[PDB]
């Protein structure tokens, strides 16, 4: 079997993207942030504390004649950002783009922090890291993806994320139309069950390339590429005026400036980072001081290839009995 569903961004800054999923019969269609950072499938839903709730739509799994109660099972997760959610566990079945899962773990939330209730296009997540993070206890749950990897034609799926476009999710086979040139795969770690890589280094706009290890994780679940110090301070230094500022919480830059490419080492190929890419826009509406779309992971613990470097690449989630990652150019 395969899959294949359009993913859009939520606002005009591409702060995320949300992908139609079916849940329940009959269907209930929610409005997924699909996540590589992550191994939840969790939904707003008819159990969500009512003041919690801000114009999401919600899953009712009395309405779903094959949901049935995960007995026992919770659920409670905190992301990078400092947002959280918590609840209780239902089966149920799910269908992303064509490709239905029977039996899929839909984690109903009770609760939701300020920033999910505040965000009214996302209707709840979809896991992709490996399962072996999926918080649901006493019975650990695995993600849509590993239940439906046995019934794809092949054990990938694929991310192509448009810039202020919409792109698509494919499971179970590669679109050799949707990228140029070839893909080049590279190792995984799946020791901190994410899917965690080593790039090979960077160059900034027209400059020479480094050849540096960054090691880090493809996360299309955050927005911004979060890199080593270093490397962060190196891409700022070419925009005049830009700082990083505490009181904002990283670099900011004019907005009148014309921002340099970026470029990340993929084995010996490169994927090139537009400068228009790396703009997210006045730090506060109307303001001539604009947020950098590459930040230092300095106080994360973990260097992030989110959704700016991955939506200049076709990639490949890999899930083959020893996982990989593959990018092209598009």
């Amino acid at each position: 079997s395969t899959g294949s569903a359009t993913t859009t961004p939520i606002d005009s800054l591409d702060d995320a993207y949300i992908t139609p999923v079916q849940i329940g019969t009959p269907a209930q269609t929610l409005n997924l942030d699909f996540d590589t950072g992550s191994s939840d499938l969790w939904v707003f839903s008819s159990e969500t504390t009512a003041s919690e709730v801000d114009g999401q739509t919600i899953y009712t799994p009395s309405k779903s004649t094959t949901a049935k109660l995960l007995s026992g099972a919770t659920w409670s997760i905190s992301y990078g950002d400092g947002s959280s959610s918590s609840g209780d566990v239902y089966t149920d079945t799910v269908s992303v783009g064509g490709l239905t899962v029977t039996g899929q773990a839909v984690e109903s939330a009770k609760k939701v922090s300020s920033s999910f209730t505040e965000d009214s296009t996302i209707d709840g997540l979809l896991g992709l890291a490996f399962s072996t993070l999926n918080t649901v206890s006493p019975t650990q749950q695995k993600t849509f993806f590993d239940n439906a990897k046995a019934s794809l034609d092949s054990p990938v799926f694929t991310a192509d994320l448009g810039y202020h476009a919409p792109g698509t999710y494919n499971f179970g086979f590669i679109d050799t139309t949707a990228y140029t040139g070839s893909i080049t795969y590279t190792a995984v770690s799946t020791k901190q069950g994410f899917w965690e890589w080593t790039s090979t280094g960077y160059a900034v706009g027209s400059g020479t390339f480094k050849s540096t290890s960054i090691d880090g994780i493809a996360d299309t679940g955050t927005t911004l590429l979060y890199l080593p110090a270093t490397v962060v301070s190196a891409y700022w230094a070419q925009v005049s005026g830009a700082k990083s500022s505490s009181s904002v919480g990283g670099y900011v830059f004019p907005c009148s400036a014309t921002l340099p490419s970026f470029t990340f080492g993929v084995g010996s190929a490169r994927i090139v980072i537009p400068g228009d890419y790396i703009d997210f826009g006045p730090i506060s509406t109307g303001s001539s001081s604009c947020f950098g779309g590459i930040q230092s992971s300095a106080g994360i613990g973990i260097n992030i290839f989110g959704d700016v470097a991955l939506k200049a690449a076709f990639v490949v989630f890999n899930g083959a009995t020893t996982p990989t990652l593959g990018f092209a150019s598009k």
